[PDB]
C-alpha cells in the first residue's frame, strides 16, 4: 500500500528522480519530456513501454510530435508506490541518452 | 494544406468514412477512444499508427493508460482540421479493426 | 528449466498447439515464417512480440526483412526446446492473426 | 541506379559510416550492433522503424537479445545505392545514444 505525503520513504525515493514535480497532495509525479522529434520521442516511449510491461505498471502518459507528458502513480493504492519511482528513474535514465 | 470549415460539405463527407469519431466543438478536431484488451494490444495498436504518422508527417495527440488510448486529431498548422486528420483518422480505424 | 528430448511425448503434445512450425534437425529448435502485407504490418507484429518476450525474458531469433519476419526459438541455456519456446510459439501464432 | 565497387562516390560515402564492412564485391554494407540488453537493443530497432517506413528503405537485420546484426543493400537496384547510406547513418547516430 500506498506511500504518505512528505513521508521519508517518500522524499527519500524522490531524491533520485528529482526532475520530477509532486501533485498536490502527493499523490502522484509529473514530468515533461521534450526530445528533438517524434522520432526521437518514439525510442524513448518504446524502451518504457517494454518496462512497463514486463513491472506490470504503466503510466499515464500523453504524446504530441515530440513531447511525452507523464504522470505517475499506483492506480490499485490511489497515490504514490514504490513502483511509481522505479518507473520514473527506467524513464529518467531512457531519456538521457537523448542529451 | 487549406483548413477545412465547419460543416462543410467537404467535411461532412470524410466524416461520413471515419463515424466512431467526434468532432469537437465546433469543428476544430475530432476524438475518439479505443479500448484494447490489454497494455500489449494497445501498444501493437500505437506502434502502427507512429509508423505511419511519421511517414506520412502528421502525428496525433494521444492519451495512453494501460489499454485505453484517447486520441484528438487536428493539423496544427492549420489551427483546425484538414484532410490529412482524416486520412489518419481511418489507418487508426483499420489498424485497430484488428483487435476486433 | 530442463532441456525437453527429441520426439518426446510432451513435446509432441506442446508442437500440436502451434501445428505452422516446423522443428529442425532434431528437435533442437522451432523455424516458422510470417508473412504480412507491409512493413508496417510486420512491425505491429514484432512490437507485440517485443512486448511479451522482455516480460517473459525469453526472446526470439528473428530476421525481418521488409514484411516477412523469420523466426527460430529455442531456450539457449537449455542448448534446446522448453516450455517457454512454445509459449512464445502460441503467442506469435495469435499475434499473427490479427492480419487474417 | 547502382553505385559501383572501389566508385569514388562510394567510398567518400563508406567514409561517413566507417564501422561498416563492405560485402564481398561491394554489394551491400553489414554491421553489428550490441546493446546492453533486449530492453536498449528494441528502443534502438524501434527508431530504426521509424525512419525506414518513413524514407521507404528497410534493412536486412537479425536480432537475437542485445544483438542487432544488419546487413543493407538497395534490392530493386541489386546492390548499393545512396539509401543504404542515409540507412546505416542514421542507425549509427541513434545507436550511439547507448554508448
Ligand atoms: C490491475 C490492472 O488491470 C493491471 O494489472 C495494472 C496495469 N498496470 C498498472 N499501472 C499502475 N500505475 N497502477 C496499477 O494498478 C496497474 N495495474
Ligand atoms: C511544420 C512542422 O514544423 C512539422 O513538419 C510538423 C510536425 N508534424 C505535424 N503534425 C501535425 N498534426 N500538424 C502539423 O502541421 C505537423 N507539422
Ligand atoms: C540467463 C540469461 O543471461 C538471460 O536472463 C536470458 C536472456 N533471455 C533469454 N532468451 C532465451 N531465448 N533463452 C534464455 O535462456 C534467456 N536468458
Ligand atoms: C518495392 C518494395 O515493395 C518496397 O517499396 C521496398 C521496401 N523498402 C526497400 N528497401 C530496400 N533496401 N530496397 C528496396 O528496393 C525497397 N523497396
Amino acid at each position: 500500500a500506498r506511500l504518505a505525503a512528505n513521508s521519508a520513504r517518500l522524499l527519500q525515493l524522490h531524491k533520485t528522480v528529482p526532475q520530477w514535480h509532486l501533485t498536490d497532495g502527493h499523490l502522484s509525479i509529473k514530468r515533461k519530456f521534450q526530445f528533438s522529434d517524434f522520432n526521437e520521442a518514439w525510442g524513448f516511449m518504446s524502451r518504457v513501454a517494454l518496462y512497463a510491461d514486463k513491472v506490470d505498471h504503466h503510466p499515464n502518459w500523453y504524446n504530441v510530435y515530440n513531447t511525452v507528458d507523464v504522470e505517475l502513480s499506483t492506480h490499485d493504492a490511489a497515490g504514490l508506490t514504490e513502483k511509481d519511482f522505479a518507473l520514473a528513474k527506467f524513464m529518467d535514465d531512457a531519456a538521457k541518452n537523448f542529451e
